[PDB]
């Protein structure tokens, strides 16, 4: 048993009113207001981001943790926070996003965030059984969190395969994904094994919730993944008990307008 398997024991054992204080406290958390009301009565024209993922990736971006170039695929884009950010950024020539859809699930959010013509968006794809195509950069941010970490080790296994999967077809490309429960023995493993072929390392945002154990693997930086992980561990479990509030921040607005 690690430190993260703890962590999640801790979590599931908190009331409802621990659990709100405690996935907030710290956190970075952009001010949606504008944008959710915006989304809700359908206005079309706007670029502020369409969900939370977006401020996670500019941040992956800005620290030079990812490099978003050519043509970029957006494995499991939800409402379109990440394919948007992508679009809006000038080394980026196309983004082809896929997600599932259907009951529970999110589909993408139709907007004129900038560079939306360059985003071609496929709704009721499963992204675990698709063939792979070209791609410079591929990103992928599943991973569904359940009370039973042992269920999102095996979703997070799923994601690292896919992964592997896409560096198979595409050596040379680029790739940030999500590590829900890096925590997990066989995604330590696969991490592992991950790093050892295509280089890279795990970093945590600022943003994330202190309720997901979540850090994103990127090629672009480096690390000792065992390190990496306990270190978060404890930070998380560290913060059980503080009452702070979280850091509340602008929203992204990228513009609006075609490419
Ligand atoms: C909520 S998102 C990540 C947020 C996104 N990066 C953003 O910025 O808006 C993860 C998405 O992947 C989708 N998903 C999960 N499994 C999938 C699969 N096997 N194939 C395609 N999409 C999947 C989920 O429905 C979910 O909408």
């Amino acid at each position: 048993m690690t430190l993260g398997d703890l962590w999640k024991r801790r979590l599931n054992n908190c009331t409802k009113e621990e659990f709100f204080a405690y996935r907030r406290t710290g956190i970075l958390e952009t001010e949606r207001d504008k944008a959710r009301e915006l989304l809700r009565k359908g206005e079309t024209n706007m670029g502020l981001a369409v969900s939370r993922g977006t401020a996670k990736l500019a941040w992956l971006e800005e620290r030079g943790y990812v490099n978003l170039k050519g043509e970029v695929v957006d494995l499991g884009c939800g409402r379109g926070g990440w394919s948007y950010y992508a679009a809006s950024r000038p080394a980026v020539m196309g983004v082809k996003a896929y997600t599932i859809g259907g009951k529970g699930h999110e589909a993408p959010k139709m907007v004129t965030s900038l560079g939306w013509n360059l985003i071609k968006f496929r709704a009721g794809m499963d992204v675990f059984t698709m063939q792979p195509h070209r791609a410079d950069t591929v990103m992928c941010d599943i991973g569904e969190s359940s009370p039973d970490a042992a269920i999102e080790g095996e979703r997070t296994r799923k994601v690292i395969l896919l992964m592997e999967q896409w560096k198979n077809r595409n050596p040379s490309a680029s790739c940030v994904f999500k590590v829900l429960a890096p925590y997990r023995p066989e995604v330590i493993e696969a991490l592992h094994r991950f790093q050892l072929q295509w280089g890279g390392g795990l970093v945590r945002t600022p943003f994330s919730r202190n309720s997901t154990h979540e850090m994103y693997y990127s090629t672009a930086i480096s690390g000792n993944i065992v390190n990496s992980v306990n270190v978060q561990s404890r930070k998380l479990l560290a913060r059980f008990g503080d009452q702070r509030g979280p850091i509340r921040v602008p929203e992204m607005d990228l513009g609006v307008g075609t490419r």
